[PDB]
């Protein structure tokens, strides 16, 4: 009953239905593995269809503490409290959880996104104001018998968040696991990057400067500047039969082709090799251009298909965002401190190439690829 419990608009996040308070107030909540605060709009905003009304909830408790969270994109300010929370299309339980009631925000809520709050699924270590503010999933596990893991299948868009386990109908082939290096973000280690089979040939620590995370709340694959520049050079080289403005590669403008004629074949596959559970072993996930060229829906341009380049630069480490997660089934196995990847039932592919998760691979270089 949890399959297809996610919805969204492309590039604007995936959300699950939840209720907060007594009686239950229904809200759509963006699922974010890249943060650890549960926060909901709690005052009127031009882009909010609805919001949390604390005065109508008899179970609301004010914690008398303010909270501020600045993300890569957007920020909000709010008041901490606790209240009863449920997930109608998830486990049939009711949890008392911390909630940040958002009373002011800047460039956080998105016009027409259909969500009114955010569910930070990462660890307390990065919760604001500090790590004593227990994240939602921790509360869920402590207060119920739900097993300590969840899985995401990100595919108008839809998908599934399976709470408490793994749904085999959602993937094919094998699940490959990479260690969670540190429990704050879902931090992993990338050991090798290839563009159309060709190694970027960097010290592998560069791929994880200063950390690498799996983040459903971020759209792009974001790469450390040095890695980003190398990647773009290689993708340009592979696609050189056509020349695009420098602004496209910086994500500052779209590229468009007559509807139905996108030249997928001139763009390379990107392979990210993730550290395995065994010494010097790894597996790779392969990303097709249908993933990193993100379609931008606009009726005005609809004689064409237009795309934004969804790989961009980062000064805070690698972020494997939604365009990376889409088409894979990703298991956040908190209990065993590992992340699993498998090919999704809604995988990307044309008649020539297919997204893949495969291994094992062996590296001869014994360097630790972790930055710290
Ligand atoms: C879905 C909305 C969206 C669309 C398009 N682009 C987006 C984008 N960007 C910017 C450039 C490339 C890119 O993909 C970045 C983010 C973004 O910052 N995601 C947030 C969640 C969020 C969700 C909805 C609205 C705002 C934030 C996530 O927590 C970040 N994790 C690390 C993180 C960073 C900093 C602090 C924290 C902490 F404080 F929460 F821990 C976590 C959302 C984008």
């Amino acid at each position: 009953e949890m399959v297809d419990n996610l919805r969204g608009k492309s590039g604007q996040g995936y959300y699950v239905e939840m209720t907060v308070g007594s009686p239950p107030q229904t809200l759509n909540i963006l699922v974010d593995t890249g943060s650890s605060n549960f926060a909901v709009g709690a005052a009127p905003h031009p882009f909010l269809h609805r919001y949390y009304q604390r005065q109508l909830s008899s179970t609301y408790r004010d914690l008398r503490k303010g909270v501020y969270v600045p993300y890569t994109q957007g920020k909000w300010e709010g008041e901490l409290g606790t209240d009863l929370v449920s997930i109608p299309h998830g486990p049939q339980v009711t949890v008392r959880a911390n909630i940040a009631a958002i009373t002011e925000s800047d460039k956080f809520f998105i016009q027409g996104s259909n969500w009114e709050g955010i569910l930070g699924l990462a660890y307390a270590e990065i919760a604001r104001p500090d790590d004593s503010l227990e994240p939602f999933f921790d509360s869920l596990v402590k207060q119920t018998h739900v097993p300590n893991l969840f899985s995401l299948q990100l595919c108008s868009v839809g998908g599934s968040m399976i709470i408490g386990g793994i749904d085999h109908s959602l993937y094919t082939g094998s699940l490959w696991y990479t260690p969670i290096r540190r429990e704050w973000y879902y931090e992993v280690i990338i050991v090798r990057v290839e563009i159309n089979g060709q190694d970027l040939k960097m010290d592998c620590k560069e791929y994880n400067y200063d950390k690498s995370i799996v983040d459903s709340g971020t759209t792009n694959l974001r790469l450390p500047k040095k890695v980003f520049e190398a990647a773009v050079k290689s993708i340009k080289a592979a696609s050189s039969t056509e020349k695009f403005p420098d602004g496209f590669w910086l994500g500052e403008q779209l590229v468009c082709w007559q509807a139905g004629t996108t030249p997928w074949n001139i763009f390379p596959v990107i392979s990210l090799y993730l550290m395995g559970e065994v010494t010097q072993q790894s597996f790779r996930i392969t990303i097709l251009p249908q993933q990193y060229l993100r379609p931008v829906e606009d009726v005005a341009t609809s004689q064409d298909d237009c795309y934004k380049f969804a790989i961009s630069q980062s000064s805070t480490g690698t972020v494997m965002g939604a365009v990376i997660m889409e088409g894979f089934y990703v298991v956040f196995d908190r209990a065993r401190k590992r992340i699993g990847f498998a090919v999704s039932a809604c995988h990307v592919h044309d008649e020539f190439r297919t997204a893949a998760v495969e291994g094992p691979f062996v590296t001869l270089d014994m360097e630790d690829c972790g930055y710290n």
